[PDB]
Parts: C-alpha cells; sequence; structure tokens
C-alpha cells in the first residue's frame, strides 16, 4: 500500500530538452538481431512490473 | 508500505538538456547480436520490478 | 516500510547538461555480442528490483 | 524501515555538466563479447536490488 | 533502520564537470571479452545490493 | 562591382536552432527609452547601407 | 571590386545551436536609456556600411 | 580589390553551441545609460564600415 | 588588394561550445554609464573599419 | 597586398570550450562608468582598423 498526504511528487519527468542532430549521411545495415537508435526524451513509470527503454536483444530460443 | 506527509519528492527527473550532434557520416553494420545507440534524456521509475535502459544482450539459448 | 514527513527528497536527478559531439565519421561493426554507445543524460530509480543502465552482455547459454 | 523527518536529502544527482567531444574518426569493431562506450551524465538509485551502470560481460554459460 | 531528523544529506552527487576530449582517431577492436570506455559523470546509490559502475568481466563458465 | 563565377556562397544564414525557454513569470516595465527582448534566429544581409539587429537607443534631440 | 572564381565562401553563418533557458522570475525595469536582452543565434553581413547587433545607447543630444 | 580562385573560405561562423542557463531570479533595474545582457551565438561580417556586437554606451552630448 | 589561390582559410570561427550557467539570483542595477553581461560564443570579421565586441563606455561629451 | 597560394590558414579561431559557472548570488551595482562581465568564447579578425574585445572606458570629455 502507498499513501500520499499533502505531498507533491514527480516521478519520471523530463522538463525541457533542446536537441540538434546534423548528419550528412546515416546508414543502418542489419541482418538478424536488433538495432535501436535515437531514443530521445523518453519518460516512463511502471508499477509492479518490469520496464525497459531502448532495450535490444538477439534471438531467443 | 510507503507514506509521504507534507513532503516534496523528485524521483527520476531530467530538467534541462541542450545537445548538438554533428556527424559527416554514421554507419551501423550489424550481424546478429544487438546494437543500441544515442539513448538521450531518458527518465524512468520502476516499483517491484527490474528496470533497464539502453540494455543490449547477445542471443539467448 | 518508508516514511517521509515534512521532507524534501531528490533521487536520481539530472538538472542541466550541455553536450556537443562533432565527428567526421563514426562506424559500428558488430558480429554477435552487444554494443552500447552514446547513452546520455539518463536518470532512473528502481524499488525492489535490479536496475541496469547501458549494460551489455555477450550471448547466454 | 526508513524515516526522514524535516530532512533534505540528495541521492544520485548530477547538477551541471558541460562536455565537448571532437573526433575526426571513431570505429567500433566487435566480434562476440560486449562493448560499452560514451556513458555520460547518468544518475541512478536502487532499493533492495543490484544495480549496474555501463557494465559489460563476455558470454555466459 | 535509518532515521534522519532535521538533517541535510548528500549521497552520490556530482555538481559541476567541464570536459573536453579531442581525438584525431579512435578505434576499439574487440574479439570476445568486454570493453568499457568513456564512462563520465556518473552518480549512483544502492541500498541492500551490489553495485557496479564501468565493471567489465571476461566470459563466465 | 562584384562578380561570382562558378562559385557557391553563403552570407547571413542560420541553419539549425532548437530553443526552449521556460519562465514562471516575466515582466517588462518601461518609462521612456527603449527595451528589446528575445530576438532569436535572425539573419540579415545589407548592401551599401547601415544595418542593425536588436539595436536600442534612448531619446534623440 | 570583388571576384570569386570556383570558390566556396561562408560569411556570417550559424549552423547549429541548442539553447535552454529556465527562469523562475525575470524582471526588466527601465527608466530612460536602453536595455537589450537575450539576442540569440543572430547572423549578419553588411557591405559598405556600419553594422550593429544588440547595440544599446543612452540618449543623444 | 579581392580575388578568390579555387578557394574555400569561412569568415564569421559559429558551427555548434549547446547552452543551458538556469536562474531562480533575474532582475535588471536601469536608470538612464545602457544595459546589454545575454548576447549568444552571434556571427557578423562587415566590409568598409565599423561593426559592433553587444556594444553599450552612456548618453552622448 | 588580396588574393587567395587554392587556399583554405578560417577567420573568426567558433566550432563547439558547451556552457552551463546556474544562478540562484542575478541582479544588475545601473544608474547612467553602461553594463555588458554574458556575451557568449561571438565571432566577427571586419574589413577596413573598427570593430568592437562587448565594449562599454561611460557618457561622452 | 596579401597573397595565399596553396595555403591553409587559421586566424582568430576557437574550437572547443566547456564552461560551467555556478553562482548562488551575483550582483552588479553601477553608477556611471562602465562594467563588462562574462565575455566568453569570442573570436575576431580586423583588417586595417582598431579592434577591441571587452573594452571598458570611463566617461570621456
Amino acid at each position: 500500500g502507498v499513501l500520499y498526504v499533502g505531498s507533491k511528487t514527480k516521478e519520471g519527468v523530463v522538463h525541457g530538452v533542446a536537441t540538434v542532430a546534423e548528419k550528412t549521411k546515416e546508414q543502418v545495415t542489419n541482418v538478424g538481431g536488433a538495432v535501436v537508435t535515437g531514443v530521445t526524451a523518453v519518460a516512463q513509470k511502471t508499477v509492479e512490473g518490469a520496464g525497459s527503454i531502448a532495450a535490444a536483444t538477439g534471438f531467443v530460443k
């Protein structure tokens, strides 16, 4: 159990991001597996479970 | 159990990011496995579970 | 059990990052395994679980 | 159990980072195993669990 | 059990880092094993668990 | 007299600007004179004349 | 007299700017004179004349 | 007289700027005169004339 | 008279600045005269004329 | 007269500056005269004229 009384709470917050990306050439070549690129300004909360951001895994057997 | 009374709390917070990325050429070449690139300005909270950011794993058997 | 009374708390916080990255050429070449690059300005909290940032593992058997 | 009364607490905090990285050429060549590069401005708190930042392991059997 | 009364506490904190890295050429060549490079401006707290920053291990059997 | 042959020229150019401004309160109080605020991402060329950006002058007699 | 043959020229150029400004309160109070604030990412070229950016002058008689 | 043959020229250029400014309170109080604040990422070229950036002058008689 | 043949030239260039400024309170109080503050990442070229950056003068008679 | 043949030249150049300024309180109090503060990462070239950066003068009669 969780109780908040009179309380101010911030969980998983992103307040203010300036990003510039200049690229003259970008290439992704993939065979199998996984690639994850460019995950930007991401916020999450999870309760009572696993939680993943920009996670990459090979094949599973 | 958790109790907050009259309390101000910040958990997993990112307040203010300026980013510049200049690249004349970017290449990812992948065979199998995993690649994770460029995860930027990420905030997370997890309760009662595992939590991963930019995790990369090889294959699993 | 956890109790906060009248208390101000910061856990896992990033307040203010200026980053510049200039590259004339970047290459990642991967065969199997894992590669993790560029994880920037990440904040996390985990309660009652494992927590990983930019973790990379080889294959698992 | 944990109790904070009237108390101000900072845990896992990064307040203010200026970074410049200039590279005329960067290459990662990987065969198996793991590579982790560039982990910058990261903050974490973990309660009652293991916690890793930029950890890298070879294969596991 | 832990109690803070009227107390100000800093644990795992980094307030203010200026970094410049100039490289005309960087290469990582890896076969098996693990490589960890450039872990910068990292702050962590762990309670009741092991905690590793920029840890690298060879394969495990 | 000016001549360009086969030539590529950039004069007064702004390619890429990301800006965030957060203010909880802004006030300008002015009595006479001049105030100039917030001039952002401005580009100009002038030929054979004077040119001013965000210039402010008091009264003239 | 000016001549460009086969030539690539950049004059007065700004390619890439990320800016964040956080203010909890801003006030300008002015009586007479001049105030100039926040001139950002400005590019200019002038030929055969005077040129000013963010210039401020008191009164003129 | 100016001549460029086969030539690459950069004059007055700003390629890459990441800026963060956090202020809990800013005040400018001015009586007469001049104030100039915050001029950022400015590029100028002037030919055959005077050129001023962030110049401030008291009154002129 | 100026001549460039086959030549690469950089004059007045700024390539790559990360800046953080944190202030809990800033005040400028001015009576007459001039104040100049915070001039950052400025580049200029002037030909055949005077050139000033962040210059401040008192009154002139 | 100036001549460049086959030549690479850098004049007035700044490639790569990381700056952090933390202040709990800043005040400028001015009566007459001049104040110049914080001039950072400035590059200039002047041909055939006087050139000043962050110059401050009292009143002139």
